[PDB]
């Protein structure tokens, strides 16, 4: 199953899982320091990822960022 | 499953699922503010992924923008 | 898993037209785009062609085609 | 499961889907005027397509053009 | 998920033979395409080896290559 | 599953099925005149294909030539 | 299944596995002092990994840095 | 499943089959005559494919020459 | 299942085995000499492995070294 | 499953099977003369392949020539 | 299934088996004199393989040389 990596560029980010399933709202949101990187996959709970704050994020399609 | 990446580059930017099966219609909306990112698969329930507002936007097949 | 097509609207009233799959093929659904949406759109157990009609940039696994209104 | 791109360069471009199965016919012909396009699979129905007048088409192997 | 091979037709009456998968082949059906035409064919259950007869460019994953009449 | 093409160079060419299993022997001949093409898959009934006859082969591991007689 | 690979830049890095399933939670984390390196999949029981501290990373979409 | 090219470069190439299980020894023997071309595959039958006599062989490793 | 190559560069080098499961524990430690190489699967049982030591190691994301 | 192409450069060659499971013994020896070519497969009985004697070898990792005594 | 080719540069290389499961011991050892060449896969039997002596040794991740 594929996966996203995040690292966080300031402090405060946050890495927010939706949930898969006929319901979409938000199960878990994980907090990323400055520096600090997650590397999360979609799953059988997770199957969108928003990102809030500044991050420099890698996907199979490339890199983007977030701001 | 395929996903794709949308990110929002003015607010209000809305990633529409439609329903998959025989019936077609928006089952959520997901809005995203100016710089937000979302990375959204295909699924049992989402066959179909509209975009509206200005977003740059990747998939398998590259970068494409949606414009508001 | 299936294959997706993306289409990106260059005027307003294009549809995105889903075909049935099986022995029967009519349209099952219409997607109206109005200028600069995108519709990222699968094959599906219901759909196994799609049509575009009106101006609109499109992306497959086989590259860029562009529907001309 | 594969498919075919078909852009109509004129009025009229029929897409004829042939029967799987032992035996063969066509069993849908979906005509296209100029500019449009059909995004057309193979399927548990169709497993020759056909397609008659001026048109440009992409498949995994490449662009080919047909001549009405 | 069958390979598929395309065929187009460079003159009139070009003839795209189904052979009978299995233990017995045979001619199953003969697809006559004219000039211009393109016929996207499928290995099958029921067709496992498929001839053309008359001028036609062809396109397979291995290339293209023509047949001559 | 593989196939070979094959394009006849001259008349009379040979495309030959060798049985898959234990027991290996030709159970069919296609004959190929001039500038025919044949698109023979590897089968349950076919696990080794002979060409014999000047012909144009491609297959996956690319180009090859058989030379007649 | 994918892995990540870790090489500790400094000492007390700490390679972290968070736990699959409607929960999400710290199950374990790891530490690794100054040029040791860790090659961690994912797995049934580890579905996200966090990175703290001073590393160089690599996975299947390239190479990233974390700072402590 | 895998196969083999084999072009016999002079009379009387002899493409030999190994049977495939706890046993090996040879099941079929088919000779060429110069300019023939055998396409084999690996099968239930067959796991190892041995060829004596000068000819041109191609397999997914690339092309291979065997000398009489 | 993917693996990895260790080659020691120097002695004493350990090449660590962690378990597969609910529970994060050593439960094998290889001693590497310097030039020695151990290729190492990930396993039913080994879900993460760390390299202690000197080391050049490949993976398929390419090259990384360990360090005393 | 993968195989490997072993080309004799001298009479004498020997390509050995050893057997797939907690034992691990020489089941088999090919004996290959100059000139001939052995492509071998990995099998539910041949789970590594030594070769003794000098041999040109393909494997999907690259060429490898093994040297005699 | 993977494997690994080993080329012994010198007498008395030997080329390690060790036990898939939950226990990690040797196995077997294959000596390999001078020039000759293994290729070993993993197996239901065999989870990691070292090599002692001086060899020349390819992967899917490329050449790396063992030294005595
Ligand atoms: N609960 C939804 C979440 C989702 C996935 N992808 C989406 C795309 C757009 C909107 C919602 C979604 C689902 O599993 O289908
Ligand atoms: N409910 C439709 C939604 C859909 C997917 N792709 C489409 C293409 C065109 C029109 C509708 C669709 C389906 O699951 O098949
Ligand atoms: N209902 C038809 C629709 C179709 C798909 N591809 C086609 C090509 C030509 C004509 C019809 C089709 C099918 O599922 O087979
Ligand atoms: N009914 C035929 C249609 C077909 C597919 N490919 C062909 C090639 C030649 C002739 C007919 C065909 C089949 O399913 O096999
Ligand atoms: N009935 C034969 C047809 C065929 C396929 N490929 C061939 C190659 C040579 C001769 C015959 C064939 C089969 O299914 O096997
Ligand atoms: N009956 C043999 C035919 C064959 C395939 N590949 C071969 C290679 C050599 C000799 C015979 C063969 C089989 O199915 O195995
Ligand atoms: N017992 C853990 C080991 C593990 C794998 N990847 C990890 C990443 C971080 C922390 C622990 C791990 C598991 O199988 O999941
Ligand atoms: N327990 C969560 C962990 C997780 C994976 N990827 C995520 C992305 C965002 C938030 C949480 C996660 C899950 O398996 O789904
Ligand atoms: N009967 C043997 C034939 C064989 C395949 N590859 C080999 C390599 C070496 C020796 C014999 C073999 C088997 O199926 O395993
Ligand atoms: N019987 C052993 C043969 C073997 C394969 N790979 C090896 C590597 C090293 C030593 C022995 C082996 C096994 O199947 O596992
Ligand atoms: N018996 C161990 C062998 C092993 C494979 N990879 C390893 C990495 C490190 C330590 C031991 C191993 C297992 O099957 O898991």
């Amino acid at each position: 199953s594929d996966f996203v990596v995040i690292k966080a560029l300031e402090d405060g980010v946050n890495v927010i899982g939706l949930t898969r399933g006929a319901d979409t709202r938000f199960h878990h949101s994980e907090k990323l320091d400055k520096g600090e990187v997650l590397i999360a996959q979609f799953t059988e709970h997770t199957s969108a990822i928003k990102v809030r704050g500044k991050a420099y994020i890698q996907t199979r399609h490339g890199v983007i960022e977030s701001e």
